[PDB]
This record gives structure tokens, sequence and C-alpha cells, in this order.
């Protein structure tokens, strides 16, 4: 939530609160032109720039209460007709006017809400169409990059071009240039993620196109200052004359710039980079050529698409062979351990890494070149943390500061988790190398330390320690085929493992079966012997002839019907043992 | 493989070969300008229309022999700059000139040869239809902008954007007309009338056009190129002249002029914007241009609001995933908790039947076809290769369950794993279809030797055909089988350990058996053996037997008693554990 502007009451902007500043509600103008907002149904005007009266020719007095069907005889029925109420407020409408004072103005309209905003700027071969074509015939990225930055030098006229990409990091990185002879070189350097604030990625992505014509300007204010209807600031979000915020006027001063232009480059809904212009001196451009740009803006984010695409399926032939027969092994395999760790495949010279770790059902086998053994499992239990279902890293030190100190034997990391929840994964491994990054300027760490922007935008050196060599993005792409592999083979390593568990049921059937009926059937003749131990204990305790003494050994007779029973059982203990 | 042209020597083209055709070597062009081929170094005029010299000002033993420095002073250093040897024939170069009136010259380079083209030439409309379309609410909507747009500025008859379908059958979708005239809007149309070396070449090439349908073909000599003794390619020539196959159809429908621009998304051809004009007309080429760029920013635009539909769709069915994912994830038991009407796993598909396998029981619910048909059904997803699959008819796809169209006719299957071993299946019943042609339906395509005569409204009868699924359900659905697929790596993980267990009772098995059967052996041996001790002594007048020694010889069954109770404790508790 960004604080109320300077006319209301705010507070001063500097460093610690750039964040939160109202950047769309400045209340000025740049002195190019003139501003006139009007109510969406009567044409009643309700506000003016102050310099409004002079770029017209009209008396002020005159001007303030005034409908749009005075001032416009022929534009106000057709502008009514391209801008409905309850329409996007990106959408614009131009016209060209023949003023009898001024001479020719070119007019900008756009509705916000229930208020339509005006603007006015004076005005007066097949070069769009060849330049079309020699983007759409570029080879690679990098030279579709130069191809786009002399094309619009050549047009505008300007210092210096530059196309300026962003890191998924929010950090720029000029990728091409082209020039004027005897000047300084920006091309490469890194710039830090505090110059460009996160509102105003947010707004660029929306309006496409803004400029400013000269640094050292004065704003030039609106009166009434406040919207008549809401009793609110007035919004200029797509105007294009939106007067520049002062924070970064002052940047653009030390720099040694009198024009700034950019054209923002738009792929999928996300800030993909920019085109920035400089020149040295003041310096306007006419709004016909303004036009020619901003179709370079969206030429430019139709082609950035394809030539990415292009540049990830050609790397992705190289290793075509070494891709078929890992795919064609992993998805066959019941035994993890033992096919992937085989060094007849070469999991390692498919990623290009150092080490690789293998974990599967409990045991992390290791291969290649490994950090020291308690450190690996610091590092399993770190990625079981991790929310996603692939990790990657170039600089592990910052990610996890524990691990910092394994940077010889692992610096880069990419991980797959085969499943859910990091249970079963793969790791590869990249040894620690030297890195020089070229800051233009200052490093991220000094841009919090002045009050406002920096004075030198030379070349500067920083050592960074614990870097690897970065991913190719081909590479990734490759890997999460494998992952899917790995986890759609997972279907019938599944299937296996309750068939085994299915015969498991069988044999403890058996074990209960035979543990319960032999036991009892065993309890009633160990009774009966001990039932005829009774009988054994009535005779010789009489000491006389009993009606028994002749038949003793019918007595016998009858416990020979008890030896035949622990005989017939002693065979059976033997085959249920045997099975 | 195409078949050789007519001038060296080839068959006349009918409706049996029309996918083998020479259209990008027809040897002639349309007769609004002139060509001239050059070599690729030296400048050396080779070929030429025969046209040319009437069109230029010269005459034809003048101009054949001669450099491109001559007729351009100032173009032929300029032309060289820009179009490098080894460069793709895609690459256009334009330039106008001032002829003693104007003409435009367009030049490119196939291989190693330099074509030329002649043409004679001469507010803000262009802004403002950018930001109608980047302004545009739905697919449909920016549909209807795009074809309003392009009738004002060309002055066409009919605009209209052609869309194909991923089966490769066209399918009108928007339309502005002049008052007084039909509609062609709704009307499908066959994949026969689009030939398939033409779908390879209008994603190369983006604007062709014909001036004339009632036109005669003015050709080239010489009709062979000079250098590799082959004819002349003419890809990427304006003046390619049309083939005489498509100039037939258009003069049945009524059309003197037509002109079409490729959209392309993605490397692949997602429709045309085909206009028609019932005279003779010829387009200016500083107008072709306007349109060249309402091709590319329409290219772009099209994936954008096909992207919010999916995602505006896939808003309204928020809570109804958010549960249904976050079940299928931590279950154990499958079918015990997908089956539950507590989820609804029907009204997310919006559905009839539900067939959910797993382990190996096949469980219904809702509306399914008899039992012996589902074991049919299962059989022909096993032998299908993807992960989903996803039709709306099946009586075509599966002829044998063409009988079970009132319980199934639309499906939509899920493969949890790989190789259909388990899945999900979705079923919805038999709907009233009728489809709007234009002109006939593709089996009436083949049979006439030409083009079709009748361009109306002709109504066919479709059965076999349910409810047809909205893209925003399968990309729904492909987000169910990865939830239930990655889930299943914590169901191995427990059935292991299960596994572990059954081997720990298989271990006391094999022990208890062994040792108590043996340690059976020796009791069962010591009252066998006192049964020799009660054959030895059958009197007391013996050795052994003794009155108070027959006590002790109790003391000594006392110990084998003593045996059979120790037994009986062991026998209940090996029995428990
Ligand atoms: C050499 C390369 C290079 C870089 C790295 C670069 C960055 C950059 N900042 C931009 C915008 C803004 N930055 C800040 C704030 C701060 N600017 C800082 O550096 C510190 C002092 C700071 C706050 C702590 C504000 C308020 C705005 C919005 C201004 C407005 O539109 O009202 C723009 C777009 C403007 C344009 O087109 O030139 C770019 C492209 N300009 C370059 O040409
Ligand atoms: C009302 C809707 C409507 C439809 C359905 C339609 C179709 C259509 N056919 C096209 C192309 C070709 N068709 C054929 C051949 C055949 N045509 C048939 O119907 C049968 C007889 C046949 C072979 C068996 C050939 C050789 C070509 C390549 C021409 C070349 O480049 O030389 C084009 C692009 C051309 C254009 O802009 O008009 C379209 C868009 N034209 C419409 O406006």
């Amino acid at each position: 939530p960004f604080f109320p502007p300077l006319y209301l009451g705010g507070p001063e902007i500097t460093t610690e609160n750039c964040e939160r500043e109202p950047i769309h509600i400045p209340g000025s103008i740049q002195p190019h032109g003139a501003l006139l907002t009007a109510d969406g149904h009567s044409g009643e005007v309700l506000q003016m720039s102050l310099n409004a009266a002079t770029f017209l020719g009209q008396e002020p007095t005159v001007l303030r209460g005034q409908t749009l069907a005075a001032l416009l005889p022929e534009q106000w029925p057709a502008l009514q007709a391209a801008l409905p109420p309850g329409c996007p407020d990106a959408l614009q409408y131009r016209a060209t006017l023949d003023w009898p004072a001024a001479g020719h103005l070119s007019l900008t309209v756009h509705r916000v809400g229930e208020l339509l905003i005006l603007e006015f700027e004076p005005t007066e071969p097949h070069a769009l169409r060849n330049a079309m074509f020699a983007l759409e015939s570029a080879p690679n990225l990098r030279a579709l990059a130069e191809v786009a930055t002399q094309t619009v030098r050549e047009l505008t006229g300007f210092d210096r071009v530059m196309l300026y990409k962003f890191a998924p990091d929010a950090t720029g990185e000029v990728i091409a240039e082209a020039r004027r002879e005897g000047l300084h070189a920006f091309l490469g350097h890194r710039f830090p993620a505090s110059d460009i604030p996160a509102q105003a990625r947010a707004l660029y992505t929306r309006h496409l196109l803004r400029l400013t014509a000269d640094t050292r300007a004065a704003a030039v204010p609106l009166d009434p200052v406040l919207n008549p209807q809401t009793n609110a600031p007035t919004p200029l979000g797509g105007a294009v004359l939106r007067a520049t915020s002062p924070m970064h006027m002052q940047y653009l001063r030390n720099m040694g710039v009198g024009s700034s232009l950019s054209v923002s480059v738009v792929v999928g809904g996300q800030l993909w980079g920019l085109i920035a212009c400089h020149h040295q001196t003041p310096y306007v451009l006419p709004p016909d050529l303004r036009t020619t740009l901003e179709y370079l803006g969206r030429l430019l984010s139709l082609q950035v698409q394809v030539k990415e695409a292009a540049d990830v399926a050609a790397f992705r032939q190289s290793l075509r062979e070494h891709h078929a027969r890992v795919a064609l092994a992993a998805a066959h395999s019941l035994s993890p351990h033992d096919t992937l760790s085989d060094p007849a495949l070469d999991l390692l010279g498919l990623m290009r890494a150092g080490g690789l770790i293998l974990r599967f059902e409990g045991r992390w086998q290791t291969l290649g070149e490994v950090p020291p053994a308690p450190a690996v499992d610091a590092l399993l239990a770190w990625l079981e943390t991790q929310p996603g279902a692939l990790v990657q890293t170039d600089a592990l030190g910052q990610l996890w500061p524990a691990g910092a100190d394994l940077a010889p034997s692992a610096a880069g990391l990419l991980a797959i988790s085969v499943g859910e929840g990091w249970s079963e994964c793969l790791v590869w491994l990249r040894p620690e190398l030297r890195l020089e990054v070229a800051w233009g300027g200052a490093t991220p760490d000094q841009a919090k330390d002045d009050l406002g922007p920096r004075h030198s935008f030379d070349t500067y050196l920083e050592e960074k320690r614990g870097y690897a060599e970065p991913w190719h993005p081909g590479e990734i792409e490759e890997a999460q085929d494998l992952r899917d592999t790995l986890t759609g083979a997972l279907g019938e390593r599944l299937s296996v493992i309750r068939d085994l568990n299915r015969a498991l049921t069988q044999s403890n059937a058996e074990w209960r079966q035979y543990g319960f009926v032999i036991s009892h059937h065993m309890q009633e003749p160990v009774r009966l012997i001990s039932q005829f131990a009774e009988l054994l204990t009535r005779q010789p305790r009489a000491q006389d002839g009993s009606p028994d003494s002749p038949q003793t050994e019918r007595i016998t007779g009858f416990l020979l019907r008890e030896t035949s029973r622990l005989r017939s059982l002693t065979q059976d203990l033997h085959t249920y043992t045997a099975l």
C-alpha cells in the first residue's frame, strides 16, 4: 500500500520507502502538450492544465465551463462511439486535428471509469515492412536481439539503444546494444532489483510505452488538482504526458541523459524485457514515429517466443541417442539401483555433472564425486522440506547456509523427486568454478547505502564464490522428461509387490491352520496315555490278582493303540515341516 | 511425392491424385505484373515473363542479356546488402521506383537465384484497430472485431475468420458481409477442400491472392532454369499463378477475387482470413502491407484470449477442485474414497457414468453399460498408447461398441501410472445432433471429378455423438491424473513394510515347525521305550518290579506326565503368537 501524494499530504520519498510511492498519481504533466478531463456523458470540461490556454489559443475563463460539442464538431460523436462506458482503460483513440492557431495537433483520448482524458501534441518509405521480415528470418536469439537494436536506432536517431532483459530473480542485464561512435559500452553489465521497483513492473505490463523529453524540466500541474466527481486525485495511468517520478529524474541526470524512451516486451502476461533509449541532449520524438515503435514492441513479443523455443529444440538434438537408451531402460527397470548406477548409460554425461546421488528403497548409493557421508544425510533432509517436484540452483551457498563449506564438491544442484514427498530422488552436483561478474556502477549491496542515486556507472568487478556452471534450459526440460518416466514406471513396480504380499498371506494361512489343529489333536492322545497311567496306578496298588491281570497284555494291547497314535503323529509332524 | 508438371510431362489432375500436385512450380504468373530472374553474383537476366517487354517499356532482345547494374543504378548495391547468400527464402525486400509511372518492386532469394516482381503503385486506421483487439473480452468477441476492421480497409464483399479443427476440417466462426447476400456462418467444410501440401506451404508463406478467376496464365521464357536445368521454384512469389483445380472451385461459388492471410500459432496453422469479391478486383500493394500486420497481431492475440477462456471456466469449479485434489493425495484406499458420493466425481466433468479400476476390481457408479461389454471396453483402452484418451464419438474409433450408444457415447479416460493397469473413465449419454454442412458432406466430395456446384445449407443427421468436451475440463482432468500418479509413491512405501512383516511371520513358522517336530520325537520314543519296560516285567518276580519301585516307575512316567504338561502350555502360546 502506497503513501498519499505530496499535494494532499505525504512523506518525502527516499531509498527506504521506494516500494510505496504514488507513481500513477503525480497531478502534473510534462510541458510539451496540454491536458483536459471531461464528463463521460455531458462532455463538460472539469480539469485543465495551466498551459492549455496558450497551447490551444483561447482565454481560460472561456474553456472552463464548455462542452466538447463546441470544441470538436466532427470528433465528439465519433469519440463516443469508439469508447463506450465500462471498457478497459488500456484502450486508446487517436485523431489528427486542424487547429488554426497551433497549426496541427494530434489528439489522444482514453476513459478511466467515468472520466475522459484528453492529450494534445504538435504534429506534421518501406522501413517497417523490411524490418518485419528481418526479424522473422533471424537464426538465433542473440542474432534477433542484434537486428532489433540496429533498426530502432536507424528510425529514431537516438544515441544509445539497448535490449534489456530480466532474470527470473528480477535483476537486469543488457544483452544487445548499438551506439554512436566515441561512447561508452553498457553491454553485459548486470543491474540490481532496486533500480526498477515492483509497482513499476506492475504498471509496465499494462501500459507499454512511456518517455521523458527533458530531465531538467519543471512539472506543470493541474487546476483544479482534485477530481470534481469523486473528490480524489485524478488517475494518469494511461497518460502519455504522465510526469516522471522525481526519484528517477535524478538518476538520469547523474548518468548524463537528456531524453529517455522505453517499450515493454511482454511474453505470456509477464514482463520479459525493455527497449531502453538514451539521448545526451533534450529531444522530442514526433507522435507518428512513436506508433512505428509500438509495432516493433508487439512484433518482438511474438518473435522472442519462437527463437527461445528453437534454441532448446536444437540443443535437444545433440543429446538424442543419449536420451533414447536412458528412457528405454528406466521404464522397464524393477531394480532402480542396479540399472541407473551402471556406467554404460553414463548418467553424469547427460547433465554434464560431477556427482550423482541415487536414492531408492532406503539406501543412498553414490557415483562420481560426492561430499563426505554425514553431510549427504544433512542435504537429503533439506530436500524433504522443499515443496516442489524439481529443485534448480546454481548457488547452494545462499539457499542452504549450513552446506556453504561443501563448495569444492558441490556448488550447483539439480534435483528430481520421483513420486512425492522426496522419498525417492535423483541429485546432480557440479563443482565450484571461479566467477567474475561485471556490474554496471555498483553491486546490489551498495544500492541501499546512498539516500539518492549513485554517481558512478563504470565497470565494477566483484569476486563471487560458491557458483558453478549455470544450467542450460534444455537440460531442465530433459530432466523433467526423465522424472515422468520414473514416476510412470512406478505403476508396474507396485503391481508386483502386491502379488508377493498375496503369496505371504497364503503361507500365514498354513501356519495358523496347522498350528491350531495339530496342537488340539495332540491334547487328546496325551490325555489318553495319562488316563491310562491312571490304570497303571489302579492295578499294582492292590498287589492282588485283578480280573485284568490275565489281560494285562490286552491292556498293553490298548496302549498299543496309543503307541500307534504317536507313531502316526511323528510321521505327520515330519511331513508338515517339509511342506 | 508429387507428380512432374504439365509442361515437362505429367498426368492431368483429378480428385484421386490431388495430394500429389506441383503447386509451387506452375511456370506461369497472373497478368498484373512482370517477373525477372537473375544470378546471385553477376546480376545477368536469366528468365523473363512474356509481358515484361510491355510492362517496363523496352525491346525483349535488349533486356535478355543485360546486367541489373544497368536497370537499377541505386537499388542494385543496396539489394545485395540486404540479401546475402545462404539466407531463408522467406526473407523479402521491397522498394518503390520511378519508372518513366510508378512501380513497386519485390525481391527474394531462392538459393542461387534472385526473383523480381513488379506491380503498379501510387490516417490512424491501423493504430486504432490494434488497441481494439487488445481490449476484446473473449475469443468470439475478438473474432468479430477482426472481420469488421478488415472489410472496412479492403472494401471486400465478404470477410470471414476460418478456423481448423484438430482433425483438419474447417468451420467459419465470424463473418461480416454486404447487405443482401448469403450467410456462410457456422457452416463446416471437409478436409478435401484444403490439401495437405497447401497446409504445408501456408505455414511458411502467409499471404496469397487471385485477382481474376477467368484469367489466362502468362508463362515464362525460358521455361526451365539455365543453371540447374529444372523448373523455377515460385514458393515466395506473390504473382504465383493459382492451381487450375482451385480456380474452377471459385467459379462455381461465384467469386472473382480471392485473398487469404494465414494465422500461425506456435508453428501450426490455426486458421485463415478469407475474402471474396464477386467482380474482378485488384488490391494495391501498400494496402496488402496493412493486412500483413493484422496477420501477425492476431496470431499473438489468439493465444491470449484462448488462455483467458480456460482460466475463467476453471474459476467456477474452484471449490469442487480443491477438495477432490486434497482427498485423492492422502488416500491409500482408492476405491473407498473416490466412489464416495460426497465428492461427486460425476459433476466435476458433467458426465453420466464413472468407472473406477484399482487393484483388479471395476466398481461402478452412475449410468454404466452391461457388465460383459465393460470388460470389452477396458481391453480396448490397454491397446491405446497414450496417457489420456479423448473422444466425443466412440462409434467411429471402436466399431464393436457402436451398440452401446444410449449408455456411453462420449468418453474421457485417464491412466494413472502406465499401461492402463489402473484408470478412470467418464461416459456421456447419446444426444440428438444436426450439423449444417456448407454445400456437401465429406462423403459426397469424392464423387464428382471436379468441384461441387451447390453451396447451400445441407442438413445431416449424425448418431453416436454426445456433448463435446470443454477444453477446460481436459486441463482439469490432467491435473487429477498427476495427483493420483504422485500419491502412488506413498502407496508403495507402505506395502513394502507389510511385506517385511510377513517374512517375520514366515521365519516363525519354519523355526517352530522344525524344532517342536524333532523335540516331539524324543518324548514319543521315551514312551515307546517305556513300553519296552511294560513288556520286560509282566510279573512281579522280575528284577525290575518291586512294590516300592513301581511308584518310582510311576515316578519315571511322572517325568512323562510333566512332558505333556509343558507341551500343552507351549501349544496354546504358539497358537496365540
Ligand atoms: C542503464 C540501465 C538502466 C537501468 C538499470 C534503468 C532502470 C529503470 N528504472 C526505471 C523506472 C523507475 N525507477 C525508479 C526508482 C529508482 N531508480 C533507481 O535506480 C533508484 C534511485 C530508484 C529507487 C530506489 C522509479 C520511481 C521509476 C519509475 C519512474 C516513472 O516512470 O515515474 C526504468 C523505466 C524508466 C525509463 O523508461 O527510463 C528503468 C528501465 N534505467 C536504465 O536505463
Ligand atoms: C467457403 C469456404 C472456403 C473453402 C472450403 C475453401 C477452401 C480452400 N481451398 C484452398 C486451397 C486449395 N484447394 C485446392 C484443391 C481443391 N479444392 C477443392 O475444394 C477440391 C476440388 C480440391 C482438391 C481435391 C488447391 C490445389 C488449393 C491450393 C491453391 C493454390 O495455392 O494454388 C484454399 C486457399 C485458397 C484461397 O485463398 O481461396 C481454401 C481456403 N475456400 C473457401 O473460401
